[PDB]
């Protein structure tokens, strides 16, 4: 009996997509906070983690880890994964294009800081040159207001998501790409998404050192 | 109309995965193999590449680049992505832990030979003590001869290729776990299974030295 229940740290790392993906969709959810590598094995032993990892949620009556699988369940459960495998195979391709450009964003800060300054130069080219031009192909080739099948995705919403964090990085880089700022803007306004985005609501800030301290304890690296 | 076609250079690396899918599903493919760089630009300028990069995989008459893109569609088309929205929370669940452990193996030549040794003894600590016993549980909670749902569906495919890899690291990792060794005795004994795993079929060989070579020039790592 429950909204679904999300088991992580007090961070955005690797659960924030999945906050952003309950929210967009009206779904309230809980949040279970890990503050000590105590709390996470007491989760592992008590059998909740099939990898001894989180992020975990707990919806519809069972236990998943596994960003994507995670994702991929709230994505068709709530109808935004597209109305067929064409358009499915349309959304994973955007999204992984997505996946792979945060993950490199997620994992700056645990770079050794004698690769940080590269690292960073690279994220900003691989921006500017690699994806952004290639959402904004998208947008530009059927003119529609959303990226697939006319109508709201969850490519939509992890492209936004992404785009708020390039806008931490460097609000220059999506200057060119008026299409991506116009989605941006509409996806930002619907509902559900500008009550996720006002003051006091359950997105995540920028993980400062603090926050990276706490998840290497919890974590232990 | 036509036969998928897959780009890639003459190597697993990222396409392998999909190779034994479609091979497993007993569907006959065609490979086009980049040789050098100036293959890799022609794709890219040619348009056929979102993201820059491969694998690409044409089928049914559109481009698909990412790995898990072109693996959740192929799944969905030929009925190996289970039955509904549970059983594909299962399989995702089971395959992105596959992944994680597919995608430390396959990076491993990449890493400095300053810190392969070690990272290869964290790989077999994690196959041994996470991952062979995480899956070995899945096969005793039900006794049944598939991870999922009580059929053949991607998972029990894209595990016992991995189990293909690991014999490759270390024979002895899977010793301790029969119903795995089971698995990959049945799987392989599936007739389409059993043709891929005989000589002259797209299976490809353990990467050498001299292609990681030929992968660095094309990829220009
Ligand atoms: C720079 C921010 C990094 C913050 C921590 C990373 S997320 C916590 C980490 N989880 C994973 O790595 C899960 C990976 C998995 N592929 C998924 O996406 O869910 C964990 O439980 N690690 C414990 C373990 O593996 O033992
Ligand atoms: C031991 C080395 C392993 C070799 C594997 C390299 S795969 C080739 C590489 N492609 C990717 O990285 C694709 C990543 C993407 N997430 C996917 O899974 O398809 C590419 O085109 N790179 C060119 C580029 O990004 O510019």
């Amino acid at each position: 009996a429950e909204k679904p229940k999300l088991h992580y740290f007090n961070a955005r790392g690797r659960m924030e997509s999945t906050r952003w993906l309950l929210a967009a969709a009206g779904v309230e959810f809980e949040e279970k906070f890990i503050k000590s590598a105590e709390d996470l094995d007491k989760l592992r032993n008590d059998g909740y983690l099939m990898f001894q990892q989180v992020p975990m949620v707990e919806i519809d009556g069972m236990k998943l880890v596994q960003t994507r699988a995670i994702l991929n369940y709230i994505a068709s459960k709530y109808n935004l994964y597209g109305k067929d495998i064409k358009e499915r195979a349309l959304i994973d391709m955007y999204i992984e294009g997505i996946a792979d450009l945060g993950e490199m964003i997620l994992l700056l800060p645990v770079c050794p800081p004698e690769e940080k300054d590269a690292k960073l130069a690279l994220i900003k080219e691989k921006i500017k040159n690699r994806y952004f031009p290639a959402f904004e192909k998208v947008l530009k080739s059927h003119g529609q207001d959303y990226l697939v099948g006319n109508k709201l995705s969850r490519a939509d919403i992890h492209l936004v998501e992404l785009l708020y964090y390039v806008e931490e990085l460097d609000s220059s880089l999506i200057s060119s790409f008026p299409l991506l700022k116009a989605l941006k803007t509409r996806i930002s306004n619907l509902p559900t998404v500008k009550k996720f985005l006002q003051p006091g609501s359950p997105r995540k800030p920028p993980m400062d050192e603090k926050s990276l301290e706490e998840a290497r304890k919890i974590f232990r690296f």
